[PDB]
């Protein structure tokens, strides 16, 4: 009679990261990655014998950092004069190119220079995602919901559109990533009445914050505001900066031009970061670091939080602005949201809650994958092709 139907699936298409879900025997799977990760890096690089998107892409960016592409989410949809482009291009290796009055960029690809659009670059990152979940389901994968910041306008909502038409996906909708956290947690199956929802949003390179109100499952947008100079990439500067100095003192060796030494100096600090959220101290070992020195040392949680205080603290001018930008003060707010990885630092969490006089945060569902948790919750519903019973 009738044949089943293939899963939809949601896919947060992040600018350093991505995650891929399927809604299934009523609940979220987050599919990992072929080398077991649930995140996949936003990564295309290019070489004279192949194509490498993810992992591979992410591992050889050292020694290839003119051919590996990445933040491309940061073009989309957006024109080659627009200043914001203008300045991020000054901290990529890589060649953007103006073609038109739009974005393109260059690389070394299999004995040729190629430019690529990037919506061509998210289209391979958009691949890799659709790849992962035929892996897990055992099946070609045609329909997905993708997600988008709020602050998205048209043009770059047709864009990401258009990148998921070449990857061969059938586009269910593009839908806002606070939208998409919300959903994830239920807030829009909670029955009649306004809730007023505050999504905190804090990235490997921005801070987003976006108040939204949902009646009878309709979400509208109240506020956006947040930080494009503060994501967890600036947490770990300050503990780069931290252990060049201590190398110093110890040692009276300045290792701050070999980039190798900085290298695996800011790889061991993203670890300890990573550490220090779930312990109340971290060591760092690494084995001939600079003129075949060890560096075998520890950082405090406190030390740390000490490092960081400015930093965090800043998180709550954006909540503050967004507060007043929706007429709301922060007792009218019904649920609190946390989303992105940086969001696990306990001094992160401490803040926001005292800002809010005590209150519960959402973070059971893990920060770094609500996005996509909701968006796989969407796409079940968005598929359903129920006919109504006498
Ligand atoms: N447990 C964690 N504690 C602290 N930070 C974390 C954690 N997990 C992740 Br993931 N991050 C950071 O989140 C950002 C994602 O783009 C990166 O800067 C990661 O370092
Ligand atoms: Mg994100």
């Amino acid at each position: 009679g009738s044949m089943a139907k293939a899963a939809a699936i949601g896919i947060d298409l992040g600018t350093t990261y991505s995650c891929v879900g399927v809604f299934q025997h009523g609940k979220v799977e987050i599919i990992a990655n072929d080398q077991g990760n649930r995140t996949t890096p936003s990564y295309v690089a290019f070489t004279d014998t192949e194509r490498l998107i993810g992992d591979a892409a992410k591992n050889q960016v050292a020694l290839n950092p003119q051919n590996t592409v990445f933040d491309a989410k940061r073009l989309i949809g957006r024109k080659f004069g627009d200043p914001v482009v203008q300045s991020d291009m000054k901290h990529w290796p890589f060649q953007v190119i103006n073609d038109g009055d739009k974005p393109k960029v260059q690389v070394s690809y299999k004995g040729e220079t190629k430019a690529f659009y990037p919506e061509e670059i998210s289209s391979m990152v958009l691949t890799k995602m659709k790849e992962i979940a035929e892996a897990y389901l055992g099946y070609p994968v045609t329909n997905a919901v993708i997600t988008v910041p709020a602050y998205f306008n048209d043009s770059q909502r047709q864009a990401t559109k258009d990148a998921g038409v070449i990857a061969g996906l059938n586009v269910l909708r593009i839908i806002n990533e606070p939208t998409a956290a919300a959903i994830a947690y239920g807030l829009d199956r909670t029955g009649k009445g306004e809730r007023n929802v505050l999504i905190f949003d804090l990235g490997g390179g921005t801070f987003d914050v976006s108040i939204l109100t949902i009646d009878d499952g309709i979400f509208e947008v109240k506020a956006t505001a947040g930080d494009t100079h503060l994501g967890g990439e600036d947490f770990d500067n300050r503990l780069v900066n931290h252990f060049v100095e201590e190398f110093k003192r110890k040692h009276k060796k300045d290792i701050s031009q070999n980039k190798r030494a900085v290298r695996r100096l800011r790889t061991a600090c993203e670890r300890a970061k990573r550490t220090l959220s779930s312990s109340t101290q971290a060591s760092l070992e690494i084995d001939s670091l600079f003129e075949g020195i060890d560096f075998y040392t520890s950082i405090t949680r406190a030390r740390f939080e000490e490092l960081c205080s400015d930093l965090f603290r800043s998180t709550l001018e954006p909540v503050e602005k967004a507060l007043r930008d929706a007429k709301l003060d922060k007792a009218q707010i019904h649920d609190l949201v946390l989303v992105g990885g940086s969001t696990r630092i306990p001094k992160v969490q401490k803040l926001l809650q005292d800002f809010f006089n005590g209150r519960d945060l959402n973070k059971s569902i893990n920060p770094d994958e609500a996005v996509a948790y909701g968006a796989a919750v969407q796409a079940a519903i968005l598929i359903k092709s129920t006919r109504a019973a006498a």
